[PDB]
This record gives structure tokens, sequence and C-alpha cells, in this order.
């Protein structure tokens, strides 16, 4: 239960925040343990409409890191940890980031296994083959609809050599929505040191009924083009798509 430097609620919110009645956002960061945040997924929950929209932020996105200038998005966590990542997201999308969850491999695997695996419909032989290479044959997935365990799901959300980081972000949002779906079919705290978030376990349980009864789940994608001036790769964002995304998330959050 880490406390954000910003204080009580997001500085982007104009009115007082009511976590039980207001639409809210959650930033999910996956750490590859010096440790780096290679997974970056923002989920915005529209309370009134009972909808959630997932957005993967390309780790190479060319964005302003407050106090550091334009750089790769993932460098915000490297420079200033979770606090600076939250600030970078709020400036980039001009929306409040209400909650943040930081996870390493172990928390992810334990969560998946606690849910008795997550359902994924694997469809690409190239993805299957690259995961085999990634894991030196420890993880061998099958095409079709199957339940993956923690080790299999982790390799699935990590692979990328067969296909860009944007396809990896789509595999992350795919697995995230499968985790939510599998938590629906549950009965009714050893993850410490592996899962850090800015709210208590109690407050998290309070949101579970709402999160597990959404009418729709959608994925959003920030489009762009490669920007490689001097041997450093950035992903410049399409400013029209960025604005459309900002408007959609602002409207979803009531701002
Ligand atoms: C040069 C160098 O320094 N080294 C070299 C080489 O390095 C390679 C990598 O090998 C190479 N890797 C690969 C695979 O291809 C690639 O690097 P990479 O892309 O950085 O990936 P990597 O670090 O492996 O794994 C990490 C990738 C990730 C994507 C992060 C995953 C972490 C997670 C935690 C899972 C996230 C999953 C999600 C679905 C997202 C959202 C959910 C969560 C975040 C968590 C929990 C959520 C909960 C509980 C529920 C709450 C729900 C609500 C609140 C609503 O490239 C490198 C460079 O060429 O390594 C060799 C030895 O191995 C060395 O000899 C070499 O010198
Ligand atoms: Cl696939
Ligand atoms: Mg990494």
């Amino acid at each position: 239960h880490v406390s954000l430097a910003r204080g009580e609620q997001s500085v982007k919110r104009i009115k007082e925040f009511d976590p039980g009645k207001d639409s809210f956002s959650v930033l999910l960061l996956g750490i590859d343990a010096q440790a780096r945040s290679d997974a970056n997924v923002l989920v915005t929950f529209n309370r009134k409409e009972k909808t959630a929209k997932m957005l993967s932020i390309p780790r190479d996105a060319y964005v302003n890191i407050p106090g550091h200038g334009y750089d790769k998005f993932t460098h915000a966590h490297a420079y200033g940890g979770v606090d600076l990542t939250v600030k970078t997201v709020e400036e980039m999308l001009d929306i409040p980031v209400d909650y943040v969850v930081e996870s390493n491999f172990t928390a992810f695997e334990d969560v998946v296994n606690e849910l008795n695996g997550v359902k994924v419909t694997v469809k690409s032989d190239k993805v299957i083959q690259q995961i085999k290479k990634d894991t030196k044959g420890k993880v061998v997935l099958q095409k079709g609809t199957h339940t993956l365990d923690g080790e299999e799901a982790l390799a699935y959300v990590r692979t990328r050599k067969a296909d860009s980081d944007l396809l990896r972000g789509q595999r992350q949002m795919e697995v995230l929505s499968a985790i939510i779906d599998k938590s629906k079919s549950l009965s009714s705290d050893t993850m410490g040191q592996n899962l850090k978030m800015n709210l208590s376990l109690k407050d998290a349980i309070g949101l579970f009924p709402f999160i597990t009864s959404l009418k729709s789940v959608e994925s959003i994608q920030l489009t762009g083009y490669d920007y490689e001036p001097a041997g450093v790769y950035y992903f410049k964002l399409n400013q029209q798509k960025l604005q459309e995304v900002k408007k959609e998330l602002q409207n979803d959050l009531g701002v």
C-alpha cells in the first residue's frame, strides 16, 4: 500500500472524488524483475454505463516526461518510479489516474494460478514458435481455446520478437480482460512485496462487484509512426487519434 506523492486524489480532478460513485481509472504497470516497466495498461471504468476501456501505452511512445523533456514513455518509471509515470500519463492524456498497480512476474503468475488459469484463444503458429524460443521450450501453447496457467500466460504477454510491441500490448489487454472474466466465476494476501498499489485491500474488494459485472469491455489503440532521428527509436503518436482518445476517456471519466 504505497502512497502517491501527489496526495489524496488526482490533481486533474476539479471536484471532490467519490470512489464509490464516480467513474475512475487504474494504471497497471508490469515490471520485468534496474527493474523496468515493460507493460503499461490504463483502464478507465465508466460507472454509469458499466463499461471499461483498456489502453496500452507504447513503451517507446514519444511523450513529455515532466522534468526530463521528450523521451520514451517507459523512461518515466526509470527516472522517477510510479509517481513520475502517473504524472506522465495525466499530462499525456489530460485525465486523472486514480489508482496505480505495480506488479512483477511473481504476482502475475500467482494471480493467474489462483484463478485456476485464464482462458486464451491462441491463433498464431508464429506466436507459438516465438514463445517456444523465448522460453527454450518450457512453454508450448496450442491453437484454440485453452486455459493457460501463470507461467504460460506470462510468456504470452512477454513475447514480441515475432511481432511488434503493439501486438504485445494487445496480448496484454487480451489477458487482462480474461483475468477479469475468470474472477467472475469465483467462490464469493501473500502477494505482498510483489504487488504494490495506492489503495488498500479493503477498498479493492469494494470495487470487485462493479468490475466483475461490466456490460462491455473495449480496447483502444494509440496509433502513430516510427521516429528514429539518431539511432534511438521512438513511436510518435498520431495527434488526431491522441485527441480522440483523450476526449473519449475524459467523457468516460466525467471531465
Ligand atoms: C541487452 C540486455 O540487456 N539483455 C539481453 C536480453 O534481453 C532481451 C529480452 O530477452 C527480450 N525479451 C523477450 C520476451 O523477447 C526483449 O526485452 P523486453 O521486451 O524488455 O521483455 P522482458 O524484459 O523479457 O519481460 C518483461 C515484459 C513485459 C511485457 C512485462 C511483464 C510483467 C508483468 C507483471 C505482466 C503484465 C501483464 C498484463 C496483462 C498487464 C496488466 C496486469 C498487470 C500489470 C498485473 C496484475 C493485475 C491485477 C492483479 C488485477 C487488477 C485488475 C484491475 C485493477 C481492473 O529484448 C531484450 C533486449 O534485446 O536478455 C538476455 C538474457 O535473457 C541477455 O543475455 C541479453 O544481454
Ligand atoms: Cl495468438
Ligand atoms: Mg524488459
